[PDB]
């Protein structure tokens, strides 16, 4: 009972090793124990690469017979199926943190293992495994990606001065944490308002990671998250930097653009609500394209639109210990809000220190 | 006895904090006397004009004070130094020297054959009387600027609707911070707009604070109203409360006011009250610390004058929008370099809100 926890906690630690590259697949860790000794260890790293169980079963070999397998997720039961691979090695019992997120296939893998005479149990540290792939978990259950809205402002909630200077409000430590969160995200999303105003690259710069992250993230394996730009009126030109970078760029247009763009640029057509791109339908279409999580680098207009649509799953707010004044740019634009009742309400979940700044994690309450 | 000295000292600092609601304008001082590894004397200063902590603790000790060790959170001073020798003491441990007479008391004890040492938990003693220490060294009170706003730094909607942005827990926390402050300062703009009382309501304290603050001992902090143009009338609530009210005027008001109201005349710089000179005059009147309930204009003026020592910011998990009123008006600020700079010291949870403590360094 206590032995299961210790071995399992290794699997979740292993599963987190590939959180930068597993998309659109989840993070899964597998540990195989024979006679109280770890003979098999493996984690999923890349889509189309071997799964964690196959990685760990290869390490075990013959020593996998009658052994105990600890997996952070219920093994695949559809093709080769990881469940059958476990049986082909002679494993006697399997411990899974949680069932499959998909209701269509939830419990199938455990059942097939049990039918062939294997002790099966699920539930151990389920919440910790659920937190590992929050985007993937949400997509399978709802069809919507997990949305993280990033906000960086001074003490008085200001994102830029009246002159427009927004450089170095947050500490260099804060930007760098942003890069770590960018690298774990399946996609990075912005609006044409931000693209036209700042001309950003909005990419993950490997040289800007921490030494801890750099050790578990080889540079030649750098996966640039797909960049999504909301452009209802096709205002972004093919000369902006965001499409001149390495990696993919998805443009959410309401009508097709007639210009010639770089090959890394693609176009997604979203129906229009009122006179603006329908954010709700865009998230649904992105879910159909197997997008797990979205990191949103948005200005005040896009932030308010997502919040008023009820699409934001998590607020990540960086606050610097500086005061900018009342004519400095605000945080989010909420057109229509005139009474205190209509103000958006959230809940403080995690408060952590990032250098001289603080980072507040919030969920939509 | 290095660790043994710490345990007794932390008891003295614990005792000294017991009178932080009533000691003004005197500092908070705690005294513990140990004889043969047993605490025979314990005392803290509670009220101005009451006995000092050494007298408090020496009285309980009695004959048991002889050859004993006294732990005091501040250098001993009728002089407390002479009182200490008159009861007989072999060793004295002080957290810190006097901010001013600094070293005279230890020397006065040392000349009479007493082992004296200072330095134990100096930082902890400094945090006990930040206002009193600063006033003695500089002549200026310690200023705490309170800010309560939404996530986007908004204190009220465009219409002015400000009701219940912060939680009821935050209001109660504010009452505790008000009760420890020597004075509460505001501007005439806030008085004319909200007609506040700006008092400490004992029924709005927490049960922990209420336990250490008997109701009949309630000390109302001095209320300071900045009224450059004497716009506040004698019908506003701020002068209808129990306790004193000090008006920082640029010219004397010709009306008749209640006896609890007094007036301080502050010189004018250009066409504005010199806030710096007002702080100097308030320090000259032995005001240790000031709790500032200010609007955007007054908050910006204090910050641009470099008078704010500590930011206490309450943030609620709500967003008010870009047409909601801001926190501080900083006219002239155009480059990030001239923006006020602070450092997060303490972040704590107050119900659904958070409270961020910041210092000007
Ligand atoms: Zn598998
Ligand atoms: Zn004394």
């Amino acid at each position: 009972h206590m032995q299961d926890e210790m071995y399992m906690a290794r699997a979740l630690k292993l599963a987190a090793r590939g959180r930068f590259t597993t998309h659109p697949n989840p993070n899964v860790g597998c540990v195989i124990v024979k006679d109280g000794e770890i003979v098999g260890e493996g984690f999923h790293y890349r889509a189309g690469e071997p799964h964690a169980e196959v990685h760990a079963l290869r390490m075990a070999g013959d020593k996998a017979k009658g052994a105990t397998a600890y997996v952070t997720l219920e093994p695949c039961s559809h093709h080769p199926p990881c469940c059958d691979a476990l049986i082909a090695a002679g494993v006697a019992r399997v411990v899974a943190a949680m069932q499959d997120p998909n209701p269509q296939v939830a419990g199938r893998g455990l059942y097939r293992l049990q039918q062939a005479g294997i002790d099966v149990s699920h539930g151990l540290m389920m919440n910790e495994a659920e937190a590992l792939n929050k985007g993937f978990l949400k997509r399978m259950r709802t069809g919507f990606p997990w949305i993280q809205l990033k906000m960086g402002a001074s003490l008085d909630g200001r994102t830029a001065m009246a002159s427009g200077e927004s450089q170095w409000i947050t500490s260099p430590q804060a930007r760098r944490d942003v890069q770590r969160l960018r690298a774990q995200s399946h996609a990075i999303l912005t609006s044409s308002a931000t693209v036209l105003a700042d001309d950003p690259a909005l990419t993950v710069r490997w040289q800007e990671l921490s030494a801890d992250t750099q050790a578990l993230y080889p540079q030649e394996n750098l996966r640039q998250p797909l960049r999504i730009v909301i452009d209802s009126q096709n205002r972004v030109t093919p000369e902006h930097r965001i499409i001149q970078q390495q990696g993919e760029t998805l443009f959410a247009r309401t009508h097709a653009d007639e210009r010639a763009w770089p090959d890394n640029v693609r176009t997604l057509l979203v129906p229009e609500h009122n006179g603006h791109l329908d954010l709700v339908l865009l998230m649904m279409q992105l879910g159909k394209q197997q997008v797990n999580s979205i990191w949103v680098e948005a200005g005040p207009t896009l932030a308010g639109a997502l919040l008023q649509a009820g699409l934001v799953d998590e607020l990540i707010v960086y606050i610097a210990p500086k005061l900018l004044g009342s004519d400095a740019r605000g945080l989010c634009a909420l057109p229509g809000l005139e009474k205190l009742s209509q103000a958006p309400h959230f809940k403080f979940n995690e408060i952590r220190q990032v250098g001289p700044d603080v980072c507040l994690h919030l969920t939509t309450a």
